[PDB]
């Protein structure tokens, strides 16, 4: 069978806490009364929800319902005990509370409102400063977040809003997000198709924080090369090999021999044999202003098959890439 693996950084976290933190299926939820709020109008829909602006009549003020589309009880307490012992975090979304409906008597959960920004408008006047800027607001968030002994697994763009007049990032959705404990194994059908890391893709479930790390990989890989997304698969399988032309076939299989991993049978017949790039051949003239030798330089330090050479969030934080960020924040 598989080689196990650890975290390097905060394995053992959740281990030294009172059991009540993470066995989340004996949390005892306290559903509030959904006529607290009234629903304005609906923000968008999903898979596991729908989210609508609401305001809550007490103190008159805007906020965001999610009603939840029906999943094992347990999956919403899991997403509930993770908002509430992430709460105050930097830039982690805020639960203000949870209601039920009385007629449907259906499960939702209430947060607070961000003044989103348009992507449109924040896809082609933002700087190489606000590509750096906002990129530091996420790793405070993850670097937060797993060393309170979480994984989100689900970092996509759809989940950080931006508020870009006032400068605040926020990191939402931790429907999928679960408790990092060493040796567990987990289900690999987790995140979004272009931000799975090889790890899903190949099925290795013993993965960690590492994984949020690649995710963001591909983000930052999509804003300065300014190409959505940038690994772009049709399948779960083509997206492997989207990213086996990238980042070359021969670490893939050195990670699949080291892990003792048993790659599918269609995958035997895919990949096939592909070079390592250099990422100066996704440099052209419309985005060289965001290319630089440190971006370049931390981006190929986040995009590793291997999950355990990826970056932390808090190495990431370290790489000059951030310098001027870090100095402008004194
Ligand atoms: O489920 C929950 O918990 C939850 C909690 C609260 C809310 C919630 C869900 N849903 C809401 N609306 C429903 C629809 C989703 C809105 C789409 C957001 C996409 C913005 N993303 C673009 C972007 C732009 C730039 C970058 C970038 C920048 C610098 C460097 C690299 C990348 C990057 Cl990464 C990304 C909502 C609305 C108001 N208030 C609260 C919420």
């Amino acid at each position: 069978g598989p080689v196990p693996s650890r975290a390097r950084v905060y394995t053992d976290v959740n281990t030294h806490r009172p059991r009540e933190y993470w066995d989340y299926e004996s949390h005892v939820v306290e559903w509030g009364n959904q006529d607290d709020y009234q629903l304005v109008r609906k923000l968008g829909r999903g898979k596991y929800s729908e989210v609508f602006e609401a305001i809550n009549i007490t103190n008159n003020e805007k906020v965001v319902v999610k009603i939840l589309k029906p999943v094992k009880k347990k999956k919403i307490k899991r997403e509930i005990k993770i908002l509430e012992n992430l709460r105050g975090g930097p830039n982690i979304i805020t639960l203000a509370d949870i209601v039920k409906d009385p007629v449907s008597r259906t499960p939702a959960l209430v947060f607070e409102h961000v003044n989103n920004t348009d992507f449109k408008q924040l896809y082609q006047t933002l700087t190489d400063y606000d590509i750096r800027f906002y990129m530091y607001e996420i790793l405070k968030a993850l670097d937060y977040c797993h060393s309170m002994g979480i994984m989100h697994r689900d970092v996509k763009p759809h989940n950080v809003m931006i508020d870009h007049e006032h400068r605040k990032l926020r990191l939402i959705d931790w429907g999928l997000a679960e408790f990092y404990h060493p040796g567990q194994e987990y289900n690999v059908r987790v995140a979004s198709r272009y931000f799975k890391g090889p790890e899903l893709l190949v099925d290795y479930q013993m993965y960690d924080y590492s994984l949020d790390m690649w995710s963001l990989g591909c983000m930052l890989a999509s804003m300065i090369f300014r190409k959505e997304p940038f690994f772009h698969g049709h399948d779960n399988y083509d997206q492997l090999v989207r990213i086996a032309k990238v980042l070359g076939t021969e670490d893939l299989y050195d990670y699949i021999d080291k892990y003792n991993i048993e790659l599918d049978p269609r995958f035997n017949d895919i990949l096939g044999r592909h070079s390592r790039k250099r990422w100066e051949r996704f440099v052209h003239s419309e985005n060289q202003h965001l290319v630089s030798p440190e971006a370049l330089d931390f981006l190929d330090k986040l995009l590793r098959y291997d999950h355990q050479s990826r970056l932390t969030a808090r190495e990431a934080m370290e790489h000059p890439y951030f310098y001027t960020v870090v100095k402008d924040q004194a």
